């Protein structure tokens, strides 16, 4: 059902924070090693979540249930803008650019713990 669906999507974004945090911790410790791997980690990472994201927003359309059509366009909005200041952050770590990384990486908390309560919408909504 779009609404297990969901909560395997919930689950993949899950992974990308706890991964994140992991690298956030790599990061300030100054261990690059690690960095590069857990940005390769979380790029899979959101592009499945994108991935699971949109066949959703699909499945809740095909359905005719528009208040989750609604939230979801909103909250995949949301998403590419994680996604590009995701990207950001990966150029930042290739150019050595840490003064902008740490930048990326706070925005970055900041729009995914602003998505949360919507996050936490759709999933009543599906
Ligand atoms: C990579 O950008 C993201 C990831 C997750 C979320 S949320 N907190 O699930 O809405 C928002 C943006």
């Amino acid at each position: 059902s779009v609404k297990s669906e969901y909560a395997e999507a919930a689950a993949v974004g899950q992974e990308a924070v706890a991964v994140f945090n992991t690298m956030k911790a790599a990061f300030q410790n100054g261990d690059k090693e690690a960095v590069a791997q857990y940005l390769a980690r979380l790029a899979s990472l959101y592009t499945r979540h994108e991935e699971l994201l949109n066949r959703i927003l699909e499945k809740a359309r095909r359905e005719g249930n528009k208040e989750a059509v609604t939230l979801m366009n909103e909250f995949t909005a949301t998403f590419q803008t994680g996604k590009s200041i995701f990207n950001a952050m990966v150029a930042a770590f290739k150019n050595g650019d840490d003064d902008s990384f740490e930048s990326y990486l706070q925005a970055l908390e900041k729009v995914t713990a602003k998505g949360e309560t919507l996050a936490d919408q759709i999933a009543k909504a599906l």
